[PDB]
């Protein structure tokens, strides 16, 4: 691949949605691949949207009964979108990157793994998770493997308020102390570089990290010149 | 690939490994890719056996909890299975024959397709399950499409019947009303072949059907003979 591929990595809440949505506007050469379980979401017809919607509250009323379902497909949803993207755009542009939302590193290590520490997931599905993932990866992830990722940092508080101001239902039990989980594990993996996977060159990967804790929607130029200064070191 | 792929289909005890075994022993040219499930079975320490073994005995003791996971790993494992012979065996070989015990074809179209009728995975899962099942094919398939089937049949009395010689203690209870859904399901598969799949190339796959309710362990040449035979003509 000639395309850079940046992930946007980050607690919920944090901002990414956001910063990508910006993003995507500031170039022709920049294009976004959002969170397939973004779209599922919402309150126009596809079936992997009547079956992400349906997972995704089931897993709310029972994770440890969808959490492997919704994790394995939660995943597939993302590799078949980023190898869309990553074969039906920027072709004509000169300096082509490609941001994804979250990636399938943030899929197993943040959020399948939390599921595995909340034992909603047992150890034969997580076993069976990780080497699903461990072989889809294998496979198809080779023109997915990472550039670089961008950690937008937000403290639990900051992202506990803005599920608040998004204001999605499902999102406003939320604890702080399950931010707090994300984030000490977010901040292993990113920023002590400690969180040890299984995709060795993840550990050389540049990362920037970026501050989010103030308010970015109407100021955010001194984010994106990081963001440009950063794409150039790549 | 210029290595021929056939897989070898049929009930649930109505003679594929021993046939299969049968096979491999007869010529440096033929070569068998065992069904991983097969594997799991026994006892007297893998990873995937591991996560195999438990997930067949949560099988069984609640399929509409773990028919999903189940199928998703089983196909999984055989996609590999399957993957690893046909690149790293009879590479040497002048007329080189792999033998697959069963396919991805049976593994949606008989077994899942039986788990969904039996209210063992639900909508949801059963449409996840085809779409990742497509998905994983489109990409990976392409290696593994068969040349030719060969259609070990037997009426479901024989097999019940070999399920009792087998002595397999999990298998005892399976009763006869249920090897008639699976031969029903194979017989409209690869008899009539009126079951219609997303895989367009099976309607012109050659098929051969071969009667094993005549015990054939040590009575098999004219089983071989008739296999030789067909091979010839793909
Ligand atoms: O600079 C910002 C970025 C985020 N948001 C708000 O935070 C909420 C959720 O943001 P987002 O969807 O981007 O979070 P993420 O996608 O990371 O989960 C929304 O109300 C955003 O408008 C905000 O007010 N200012
Ligand atoms: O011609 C035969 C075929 C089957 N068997 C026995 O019946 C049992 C079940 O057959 P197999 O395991 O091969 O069934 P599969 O599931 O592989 O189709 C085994 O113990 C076989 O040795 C046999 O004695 N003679």
């Amino acid at each position: 691949t000639r395309i850079k591929k940046i992930s946007i990595e980050g607690n919920i809440a944090a901002g990414k949605s956001t910063f990508v949505n910006i993003l995507k506007q500031l170039s022709e050469d920049w294009e976004v691949v959002p969170e397939p379980v973004a779209r599922w979401s919402n309150v126009e017809l596809t079936m992997e949207q009547k079956n992400g919607g349906n997972v995704l509250q089931m897993m709310y009323e029972k994770p440890e009964r969808w959490s492997f379902t919704f994790q394995t497909y939660a995943c597939l949803s993302r590799i078949r979108a980023q190898l869309a993207s990553l074969n039906g755009k920027l072709k004509d542009a000169e300096k082509p990157v490609l941001f994804f939302e979250r990636s399938v590193y943030s899929d197993r290590y943040i959020f399948a793994s939390n599921l595995y520490e909340s034992e909603s997931m047992n150890e034969t599905e997580w076993t069976i998770y990780q080497d699903w993932h461990d072989w889809m990866n294998n496979q198809f992830g080779q023109s997915l493997e990472l550039d670089g990722i961008i950690y937008l940092q937000a403290t639990p508080e900051t992202c506990l308020h803005r599920i608040y101001l998004r204001g999605r239902n499902e999102e406003q039990g939320i604890p702080l102390e399950y931010l707090e989980k994300l984030h000490y594990k977010h901040e292993s993996w990113l920023l002590h570089r400690t969180l040890k996977t299984n995709f060795d060159y993840l550990q050389e990967v540049p990362i920037l990290t970026l501050d989010v804790n103030e308010d970015f929607k109407d100021k955010y130029e001194s984010l994106v010149e990081k963001v440009k200064e950063f794409l150039s070191t790549l």
